């Protein structure tokens, strides 16, 4: 009664002249702000009015579509649960419900009314400091109510150990926004990159026309942009989305003179933000810290000669000083303007030559970049020499040459040994951004994560081949308890699918992990499983989980419906919904799954 003259108060401006069609209840169903499926409204709207002259609706149709595909079974089962089969919670039941299922202790009492007051919607009830069962599934599909924790979605690890002790977020040739061959460079690349945290970004550099340096895919038919725009919009989204230090990793094909453009324009651009000498004393022994370089923006290429001769060549002017450099680097000796090597001062390239030879010679501020293909052989063959030297040294992988669609490598293989900036084609569709984009959430988005503490130990023995003693072994349970608004099959005529829903653990090897859910028959709206799925996990620091919904079309294929991964540490518990996004990484919503997760950690117990 109550619940329905809030209902009436909403919507009935909406009906003033008679029924209505489609069109008029999608734009009335807006009015009550819960998202919706227009292929689930069209569905449940033609079996309203499948049997009838006029295709319109009354009033209680309308209310019929709403409840279809608003409300839920499983949260009014636990509604009336706590309610006692009551209309409304009283605010001692929600303090129950928050504390005992949610896990939402210290500050419940505190929390309940603050639930009612941000999502209650029938003023009545609000006041009365009660939830009723429409404020109930506002809450319970909010963001207070999602399965990566609230804690995590701040920068909260410690942002005080030196730069090599970090997972940095990088981009490979962040120019292209398609392929590698014949597709546009585009300032969108960095845009995008950038607006997702992304802390590496790749700029390719050649000679132009009229003496000025242009960006774009070296002997391919890529467009070009020019350097001085890259730099503007650097300038503009360097720390939109991050306080934390960006790296530009140049990689220089430019003459002498075009380079002395190159560094002219950064330091003409980019200002104080620039980081143009050290932090501390000239005679560097250890990286600064994120914390201690916010703000600023440091230059990754090849350099000649020590920051001490860059420390004297400050007093005069460098123009026309050239120096060599062991390599023109691409993708698997040179000149270098000496304005541009005096940029170089934490970020030096240094060329691979093996780990004992880095191990014996290579400094702090010198980094190495290793292709595909051989960081693969290294992860195989020498994974433990691999931590004893990214424990040492930042360390950039980039996806092989033959990659020209812009394909991408699994990243995990290298997180796995320490390696600090895994370079992805950030423009590209499929599980190996989904891994990064689900693992960079953490720390607040910041595109900086603390390394576990057994890959910064300069001696560790850690094997990702064999984890051994470094294991820490964790107890996961999720039920799957149902899914809401799926995606329809891309063949349904309505509003289908079969779907099914595969969890996955992405990690060391030992821990990777597949399981699948039965098959639900021809619901997406509404599919129900009820199903448990228990991992244990040896390295769940490494650990990320994925939830992978799909549509079983055939025998022989599933289509993809959506997904969502994050950090197995950052699961909340209790019960929590699942975002899902699209292929091309757009949010699904409302398509959601509901769980139950609970799990522990062997250490926490004697
Ligand atoms: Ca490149
Ligand atoms: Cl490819
Ligand atoms: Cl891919
Ligand atoms: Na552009």
């Amino acid at each position: 009664m109550e619940e329905n003259r809030w209902f009436l108060n909403i919507i009935q401006d909406g009906f003033m002249n008679g029924k209505i069609d489609f069109d008029s209840t999608v734009k009335l169903l807006e009015k009550l702000h819960m998202p919706f499926n227009l292929a689930h409204v069209k569905h449940v709207f033609k079996k309203t009015v499948d049997k009838r002259k006029i295709h319109t609706i009354n009033i209680e149709d309308f209310r019929a579509i709403y409840r279809a595909i608003v409300h839920r079974n499983e949260f009014h089962e636990i509604f009336c649960a706590y309610s006692e089969n009551r209309k409304n919670l009283a605010d001692t039941e929600l303090t129950a419900f928050l504390k005992k299922e949610q896990f939402k202790t210290e500050g419940a009492e505190t929390t309940a009314l603050e639930v009612i007051l941000k999502y209650e919607p029938i003023d009545e009830v609000r006041k009365r400091r009660q939830l009723s069962f429409e404020g109930f599934i506002r809450y319970m599909s909010s963001e207070d109510c999602t399965i990566f924790k609230k804690e995590h979605r701040t920068v909260y690890q410690d942002m005080n150990h030196p730069l090599c002790d970090y997972f940095i977020s990088s981009s490979h040739n962040t120019y292209l926004v398609s392929d590698q061959l014949i597709g546009p460079s585009d300032l969108n690349g960095y845009i995008s990159a950038l607006l997702k945290g992304c802390r590496c970004l790749e700029i390719d550099c050649w000679d132009g026309s009229n003496n000025d340096p242009v960006v774009y895919h070296g002997h391919t038919l890529t467009s070009k942009i020019t350097f001085c725009s890259v730099i503007h919009v650097v300038d503009k989204y360097a720390f939109a989305a991050s306080d934390y230090p960006v790296v530009l990793s140049l990689e220089n094909h430019c003459s002498t003179k075009q380079q002395e453009r190159i560094a002219q324009y950064l330091l003409n651009i980019l200002g104080d933000k620039l980081l143009t000498s050290p932090i501390g004393d000239i005679e560097v022994t250890q990286l600064p810290s994120p914390e201690a370089l916010k703000f600023k923006i440091l230059v990754k290429n090849k350099k000649c000669g020590t920051i001490e001769e860059t420390m004297l060549r400050k007093g005069r002017d460098s123009h026309g000083e050239t120096g060599e450099v062991s390599e023109e680097e691409i993708t698997s000796k040179m000149k270098i303007a000496m304005g541009l090597s005096d940029l170089v001062i934490y970020t030096k390239s240094e060329k691979f030559v093996s780990f004992e030879h880095s191990l014996a010679h290579q400094k702090c501020y010198e980094n190495n970049s290793i292709g595909e293909l051989k960081a693969q052989k290294f992860v195989k063959h020498a994974a433990n020499q691999f931590v004893s030297h990214t424990s040492r040294f930042i360390t950039r992988i980039y996806p092989k040459g033959t990659r020209a669609g812009s394909s991408n490598y699994n990243p995990q293989e290298f997180w796995n040994v320490g390696c600090q900036m895994v370079a992805l084609n950030f423009q590209t569709s499929g599980t190996p951004m989904e891994l990064q984009n689900g693992k960079f959430l953490d720390n607040g988005g910041c595109g900086y994560i603390l390394k576990p503490e057994f890959l910064r130990n300069r001696n560790s023995t850690f094997n990702p081949h064999n984890v051994g003693r470094y294991s820490n072994p964790l107890s996961l349970s999720i039920r799957l308890i149902s899914g809401h608004q799926l995606p329809p099959s891309n063949l349904s005529k309505s509003n289908k699918a079969d779907p099914l829903v595969q969890l996955e653990i992405y990690g060391v090897p030992e821990d990777q992990a597949k399981r699948k859910s039965s098959v639900i028959k021809s619901n997406a709206l509404s599919p129900r499983w009820d199903e448990t799925f228990s991992f244990t996990v040896q390295v769940p620091e490494l650990a990320l989980i994925r939830f992978c919904v799909q549509d079983e079309i055939s025998l022989v294929a599933n289509d993809f419906l959506g997904q969502y991964t994050l950090p197995l540490l950052s699961l909340s518990k209790g019960y929590c919904t699942v975002p899902l996004f699209s292929k091309s990484g757009g949010k699904l919503e409302p398509a959601s799954l509901f769980v139950y997760v609970w799990y522990y950690a062997e250490n926490l117990y004697f």
